[PDB]
């Protein structure tokens, strides 16, 4: 039909920062994550390499799709889709060429896929501070998180969902490892001392020639998944004016929600969710100045100057948020 024929077309651009994804989302009947995943999984040739079937990719995907709450206006199956994407687009920077292997770019896309899974709409501080299942369960550290990864993990064994099954016991080891440390890593408590690694790594950087990145140790391969998932995590403010827009909407959205039941509960309302006391383009520059640009500014630094377009991207959007300001 030419619903299917436009959505192919709209897929074309999966290896561009700025995909049109709310389209995406829209024309492929609120399958963002599925279709998307499985055209990276196609384009990088992943089902081949790990002898993945085809229907068990879909039916784990959909599964996975369907555990991201569709009320939820922020952090869900769209959001999870664009983190996978955006993580796919980092991994082809020019500075980290043939740098990973075929199982650890494996790792960071699933771990995109699965890391917001299964999310309420309310913060970590949320959950500890109404005594949640879930902040009990995980002893009120990376709450939200360490959920995500049981979720995203638990479905691989629901009926034709083990996406993994042709992989060695050490190859599934290894991947459930790096899935785990990435998937933590988004938590943002945990952004001040990722920075922080990853300003240190940019100042002891080892290249070749050509500028790609030499890293030898876990240690120095995992950190840079790590800060390459927490970036793609934080890439709206780095996209097309028409799509930030689309997903501060999004997030205030879900943010005066939870807000709502703050205020209800008798409990102080946490920063930028009072809709009655919002200043969101005040907010946008704030958090571009603060966190935003900070990271990325030391992500453009490590694979010089490949992330020129993305920060020169960012850079115009927060001119154009605090024109915005009187
Ligand atoms: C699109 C704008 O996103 C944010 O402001 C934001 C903050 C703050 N925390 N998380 C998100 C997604
Ligand atoms: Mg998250
Ligand atoms: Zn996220």
């Amino acid at each position: 039909t030419e619903q299917e024929d436009v959505l192919a077309k709209e897929l074309e651009d999966v290896n561009k920062w700025g995909l049109h994804v709310f389209r995406i989302a829209e024309l492929s009947g609120n399958r963002p994550l599925t279709v998307i995943m499985h055209t990276i999984f196609q384009e990088r040739d992943l089902l081949k390499t790990f002898k993945i079937p085809v229907d068990t990719l879909i039916t784990y995907l959909m599964t996975l799709e369907d555990h991201y709450h569709a009320d939820v206006a922020y952090h869900n199956n769209i959001h999870a889709a664009d983190v996978v994407q955006s993580t796919h687009v980092l991994l082809s920077t020019p500075a980290l060429e043939a740098v990973f292997t075929d199982l650890e770019i494996l790792a960071a896309i699933f771990a995109s896929a699965i890391h917001d899974v299964d999310h309420p709409g309310v913060s970590n501080q949320f959950l500890i501070n109404t005594n949640s299942e879930l902040a009990l369960m995980y002893n009120d550290s990376s709450v939200l998180e360490n959920h995500h990864l049981a979720v995203g993990f638990k479905l691989l064994q629901e009926e034709n969902c083990d996406i993994f099954q042709n992989l060695t016991k050490k190859q599934r080891q290894s991947l459930r490892k790096m899935v785990i440390d990435i998937v933590l890593a988004t938590d943002m408590s945990k952004h001040m001392n990722l920075l922080a690694d990853l300003k240190t790594m940019v100042e002891t950087k080892k290249v070749t020639s050509s500028g790609v990145l030499l890293l030898d140790n876990y240690s120095d391969r995992i950190q840079v998944l790590q800060n390459m998932v927490h970036c793609a995590d934080l890439s709206n403010p780095t996209k097309p004016l028409q799509l930030y827009r689309q997903w501060t909407d999004r997030i205030m959205e879900e943010f005066f929600r939870q807000g709502d039941r703050e205020r209800e509960r008798g409990m102080e309302i946490s920063p930028m969710c009072d809709k009655h006391n919002a200043s969101v383009e005040k907010s946008q520059v704030g958090f571009i100045d603060y966190i935003v640009h900070p990271l990325w500014e030391t992500w453009a630094d490590l694979v010089h100057p490949d992330a020129q377009d993305i920060l020169d991207t960012l850079e115009d959007n927060r001119e154009w948020y605090q024109s915005t300001i009187p």
